[PDB]
C-alpha cells in the first residue's frame, strides 16, 4: 500500500482526498501536479506526474482518466462524485466477486453496496477472482444476470471497458454462485 503507487492514487482518488491535501471537483477530477505535491508531502519524494501519467494510460483496467493536467478515478468511489458512463450495452453476465463469508446474507437480500457507492460488476471472470481475493477470504464469484437487473429497473452503466455499475442486484437476479472452496 504505503509502498504501491497506484494503489495508493486509486485511495486519493476514491476515498481520501482530503488527507493528501488534493480538491476533487464534484465529477471526481483532481489536479495532476496537486496529487505529485500530496504524495511527495506524505514521503513519496521521488514521484513526478510521469508516473501519474502512466499510473493511468498504462492501467490495465481502465481505472483512471486523464484530460488536459487532471486525473481522475472512473469508479469506486466512496466519495459521492458523478461520472459518466462510456457509450457501449453490458453483457448478459458479469461477475461479481466476494467471500464465501458473504454468501448466506447476499442470497437473503441481494448484492449491496459497502463503502463504495454502487455495487461493481466486471466482464472479466479473471478480474472478478482477483477483487474478491482482496476481501482476503475464500473466494466466491457471483454469476449477475444484467437484463434481471435491467427488468427490476436498475440501469447498469459502463465506466470502463469492463467494469460496470449498478446500485443493488437483488438476490432473484444472481444466476449462478462458484465457491474457491470447491474448486
Ligand atoms: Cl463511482
Ligand atoms: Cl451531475
Ligand atoms: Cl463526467
Ligand atoms: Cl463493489
Amino acid at each position: 500500500m504505503r509502498v504501491r503507487l497506484s494503489k495508493t492514487l486509486a485511495g486519493i482518488l476514491r476515498h481520501h482526498p482530503g488527507r493528501y491535501g488534493v480538491r476533487l471537483t464534484r465529477e471526481g477530477w483532481a489536479r495532476v501536479s496537486e496529487v505529485v505535491e500530496g504524495l511527495r508531502k506524505a514521503g513519496w519524494s521521488w514521484v513526478e506526474e510521469w508516473h501519474i501519467v502512466g499510473v493511468a494510460l498504462h492501467d490495465p483496467k481502465g481505472r483512471y482518466e486523464l484530460r488536459n493536467g487532471e486525473i481522475r478515478a472512473r469508479y469506486g468511489h466512496s466519495i459521492p462524485v458523478n461520472v459518466e458512463p462510456l457509450p457501449g450495452e453490458p453483457p448478459p453476465i458479469l461477475y461479481h466477486g466476494t467471500t464465501e463469508e458473504a454468501l448466506p446474507l447476499i442470497m437473503e437480500r441481494g448484492i449491496m453496496r459497502g463503502r463504495r457507492l454502487k455495487v461493481h460488476l466486471t466482464s472479466s471472470l479473471e478480474d472478478a477472482v482477483s477483487t474478491g481475493r482482496r476481501h482476503g477470504n475464500l473466494v466466491a464469484v457471483l454469476l449477475v444476470d444484467v437484463e434481471c437487473l435491467r427488468r427490476r429497473g436498475l440501469k447498469v452503466e459502463r465506466m470502463s471497458k469492463t467494469v460496470y455499475t449498478v446500485d443493488w442486484v437483488p438476490p432473484e437476479c444472481i444466476a449462478e454462485v462458484r465457491r474457491e472452496s470447491l474448486g
